[PDB]
C-alpha cells in the first residue's frame, strides 16, 4: 500500500496517486442554496513532509467523509482531482487544490509515519542571509548554546517580560540567534540539547541579524520528524564542529 | 576537485590531469635488488567509465600509497607519468601504463536500494537485499575450525535495527566477523546480503557482500538521530 507519493508532486491529470497525510485543520460543513438547490461541503488542509494541500469534499462525500476524518490524524488519500488553486481563500501556498470525487478513498494509519504536525517550509539556516528584513520563515536547527533569561519590567506597573537568546545550527555549520519572549523565554529547556522547529519567525536586522519568535510564531521542540533526526544524528556524528555567525 | 578526465583520454607528456576511478586490483609489494640496492614497488589496476589502466608506484611512493589504497574503493589520482605499456606483463587493454612520482597525490571519494528491515518478511529466501540499520548489539566472535587441519573461520552475529523499530540478525564470517567494531554504535549499510531462513530468518553477509560502516548519507544520520530520541525503548526481533 505504499505506492504513496509526495503531496508536492501531485499535478493535475496525474495518472493516479495515493498520499500519506496528517489532517492539520478541518472546517465545519458549509451549506449553500442556488437556483439548482442546496449543497454542502467541508475542507481539509493536508500535510506531509513535502508540502501541503487544501482539499474539499462536496455533498455526498460530505456525508461519507465528514464523520470519518478527525483532526490530527494521518490518512492515506487516493484518487481525487487537482486544479489550480483559489489562493485568495487560503494561506496554503500549493499551486493546486484537491477536490474529492465519488471514487476517493481515505484509510486510517497505524502510526504517524513521522509526519509533521503543522506545515513547515524550512529555509536552511545558511540561506537566512538572503531573506529581507521583516520577512517570515520556518526554520529548524539544533541548539548550539543558550543564554539565561532576563526579566524586563516596566518601572511604572507590574508588566514584565522574559527575553532570551538561543543559538541554533543545522548541518551546514551556520548559527542564528533566535530571540524568545514571555512564555517561550521562561519555558526554554536547553536540557539534552534540543532540536527546535520554528514556524513563522521573523527576520530582524534590529541589533544585528536574527530571528524573532513572535507570539504568532510556533515552536516545536524535538518533533518526530526526519529533519529533526537528520540534525540530531549529524550532531552526534560530527557535532564537535565549532560554529559560525549570521 | 572535479577537473577530472576519462582514463581513456590520457596520453603521455599531457598537459596535466586528474582522474576518479576504482582500484579494482592491487598487487602486493615486490622487492628487488641489483647493484643500487633494494627497491620495492606495487601495482594497481584502475578502471573508470572510459576504460582501464595499470599503474605502478616505486620505493618511497609505495611506503606512502601502499597503505592509502584499499582494493575495492575509489580515488582521485593526480599527475603521475604515462608510458607505452609493457603489454606482456598485463591484460589491461590500454596502450599506456601509469606510474607514480613524489608529485603524485591520491585522495578518496557504492549505491544501494534499501529494503526496510520491517519489510524483509516480504523478501523471499535466498534473495539478495540491501539494508541499512543501526547496530543494536553484537555477540563476540567465535572461531569455527576444522579438526582435520589448520583451516578456521570467525563467525559472529550482529543485530541491526532501523526506524521501523524492527531488528534483523546479520551473520558475519571471516575478515568481516573478525574486525567488526561495535564501538560508538555504528550504522551499517550492507549491500547484497542474502535473506536466509536456515536457523531462523536472518541476513548473511557474504564475500560477494560489502559493508559500509557509518556511510556519509542521509538515511545514516537519520538513523543515528532517531536512535537518540527514540532508541532506548526497544526490540521486536525477527
Amino acid at each position: 500500500m505504499s505506492k504513496v507519493v509526495p503531496i508536492a508532486s501531485l499535478t493535475p491529470y496525474q495518472s493516479k496517486w495515493t498520499i500519506c497525510a496528517r489532517v492539520t485543520n478541518k472546517s465545519q460543513i458549509r451549506t449553500w442554496s442556488n437556483s439548482r438547490g442546496e449543497g454542502k461541503l467541508f475542507s481539509l488542509e493536508l500535510v506531509d513532509e513535502s508540502g501541503e494541500i487544501r482539499a474539499t469534499a462536496f455533498n455526498e462525500q460530505v456525508d461519507k467523509f465528514f464523520p470519518l476524518i478527525e483532526v490530527n490524524k494521518v490518512y492515506y488519500f487516493s484518487k481525487g482531482t487537482l486544479k489550480i488553486a483559489n489562493k485568495q481563500f487560503t494561506a496554503v501556498k500549493n499551486d493546486y487544490e484537491m477536490t474529492f470525487n465519488n471514487e476517493t478513498s481515505v484509510m486510517p494509519c497505524e502510526d504517524d509515519h513521522h509526519l509533521p504536525t503543522v506545515q513547515f517550509d524550512f529555509t536552511g539556516i545558511d540561506d537566512l542571509e538572503n531573506k529581507s528584513k521583516d520577512s517570515l520563515v520556518d526554520i529548524i536547527g539544533i541548539c548550539k548554546s543558550y543564554e539565561d533569561a532576563t526579566k524586563i519590567t516596566v518601572r511604572s506597573n507590574n508588566r514584565e517580560v522574559a527575553k532570551r537568546n538561543i543559538y541554533l545550527m543545522d548541518t551546514s555549520g551556520k548559527v542564528v540567534t533566535a530571540t524568545l519572549w514571555g512564555e517561550d523565554a521562561d519555558k526554554f529547556d536547553g536540557s539534552r540539547q534540543p532540536v527546535l522547529a520554528i514556524k513563522g519567525a521573523r527576520v530582524s536586522d534590529f541589533g544585528g541579524r536574527s530571528l524573532s519568535v513572535l507570539s504568532s510564531s510556533t515552536i516545536i521542540a524535538n518533533p518526530d520528524i526526519p529533519e529533526a533526526y537528520k540534525l540530531r544524528g549529524w550532531f552526534d556524528a560530527e557535532g564537535q564542529a565549532l560554529d559560525g555567525v549570521s
